[PDB]
């Protein structure tokens, strides 16, 4: 038996473009994920977020699933171009109304909204002006965030500026695998820097607008282990929270990031560091897998290990979640931490019995929840844990071919089938831990 602290926030998480569909409904502007996925060759099977889980219509049912499962928190994101179709200036009341209804429904059901302000669907109109490459995005983002705080901050008290700014910068602008699909290392590091400035500006406005709320930021993290007996030190500093937390807490990028990337950063990047240090209330960590890592003349390659893997091909390494939780306290001692995403893709099928017997996912969640428990026992101020995801959904460049949900979605009918893992999780939430 592993019981969690009183009032521990058990959650599930989604993102607007991945679940909503109807990207252009009710006066919404195009996002970069709309244009990226409608470009041939970018997404597996030519899949797009045009329909997705149709959450844009089915939102009430979906929240009723959250309620029935007894889940206590919902992390969801807001589509920037639903709110400001051109990115700045005009505010679309119908986009505000869409999320207002979600927010009021969650509150009425006593479910705590965690709102991710940016989970990757930049307005296309701002991408035309360079998007994350343009320093002015700190102003655009601040204006957007202000709108959200002004309209929703009376009810929503827990806010996340950015989901996984490393992914946004590097996967979007160096690897070219995500929107806006670019491969320029100088643009990618200017996006890193501008994401920090935009984050800090948004926190600054939050303090002026929502005096009773909490705001944080979310980072992706891998558990990197050395193949033999430094490449690990670099992967952690670059791929994990330190890329952003070293600026936020210490006023500079980490040491091995500067060694590799100084030339790609703006020359006078330090001038912005004072503002980047804006105080945050919590850190969200997303964690999924581990990686065997070796020097290789970025001077690092991964090494395949046996290990059970998910359908993503991601090595299942549960002690990784413990390690990253301990490590973030050891390095930056944030006052609160949340696991804002943890989950697994498996090749789910509906059995003849009408059920989805995803024991593989139960095993994955159970193992990680157990390790997060361990971290709490050794003093990590973990305040919550969010399963990625409530629903099978549009998995970015993998399209619909990867299912991460604890609820199965039959996309032909939009039927939701609660998976064994969903039922299992509901029991964990009800009991406030494992047994
Ligand atoms: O891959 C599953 C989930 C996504 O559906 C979420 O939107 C996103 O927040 C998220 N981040 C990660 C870990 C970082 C990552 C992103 C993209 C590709 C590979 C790793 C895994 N996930």
């Amino acid at each position: 038996v592993k019981k969690f602290p009183e009032g521990f926030l058990w959650g599930v998480a989604t993102a607007s473009y991945q679940i909503e569909g109807s990207p252009l409904a009710d006066g919404a502007g195009m996002s970069i994920w709309h244009t990226f996925s409608h470009t041939p060759g970018n997404v597996k099977n030519g899949d797009t977020g045009d329909v997705a889980c149709d959450h844009y219509n089915r939102w009430k049912e979906d929240i009723e699933i959250i309620e029935k499962l007894g889940v206590k928190a919902y992390r969801f994101s807001i589509s920037w171009p639903r709110i400001l179709p051109e990115g700045t200036g005009r505010v679309n009341q119908k986009g505000l109304d869409f999320y207002n209804r979600i927010i009021d429904t969650l509150l009425e059901k006593g479910i705590t909204p965690f709102v991710t302000i940016y989970h990757w669907d930049l307005p296309f109109a701002l991408q035309l002006k360079g998007g994350w490459a343009n320093r002015e995005i700190a102003d655009w983002f601040a204006e957007y965030s202000r709108v959200l705080f002004e309209n929703f901050g009376d009810r929503v008290k827990n806010w996340i500026t950015l989901n996984e700014p490393w992914v946004v910068a590097i996967v979007g602008h160096l690897y070219g695998v995500h929107a806006p699909g670019m491969r320029d290392i100088y643009v990618a590091f200017r996006a890193v820097h501008n994401l920090l400035r935009a984050h800090a500006r948004a926190v600054k406005v939050f303090r002026e607008t929502v005096k009773d709320g909490k705001i944080g930021i979310v980072f992706n993290n891998g558990y990197f282990e050395p193949a033999s007996e430094r490449a690990v030190r670099f992967m952690h500093q670059f791929n994990n929270y330190p890329l952003f937390l070293n600026p936020i807490y210490r006023g500079d990028y980490p040491e091995l990031v500067l060694e590799f990337a100084r030339e790609y950063l703006p020359e006078n990047y330090k001038d912005d560091m004072s503002e980047i240090q804006e105080k945050i209330d919590f850190v969200g960590l997303n964690y999924y897998s581990g990686h065997l890592v070796k020097f290789d003349p970025a001077k690092v390659s991964f090494v395949e290990r046996d290990l059970p893997k998910t359908a993503m091909g991601w090595e299942i390494v549960p002690e990784g979640i413990y390690w990253i939780l301990k490590k973030v306290k050891e390095e930056y001692n944030p006052p609160e931490v949340y696991i804002t995403e943890n989950g697994a893709a498996f090749d789910d099928v509906v059995s003849e019995d009408g059920r989805v017997h995803d024991q593989n996912r139960i095993d994955y969640l159970k193992a990680h929840i157990g390790q997060a428990w361990k971290a709490i026992q050794e003093g990590v101020p973990l305040k919550g844990y969010f399963v990625w995801s409530l629903l099978d959904n549009f998995e970015w460049a993998e399209g619909y071919s990867k299912r991460f949900g604890i609820v199965y979605v039959d996309y032909s009918t939009q039927k939701r089938i609660v998976k064994d893992s969903g039922y299992w999780y509901s029991n964990v939430v009800k009991n406030n831990g494992l047994e």
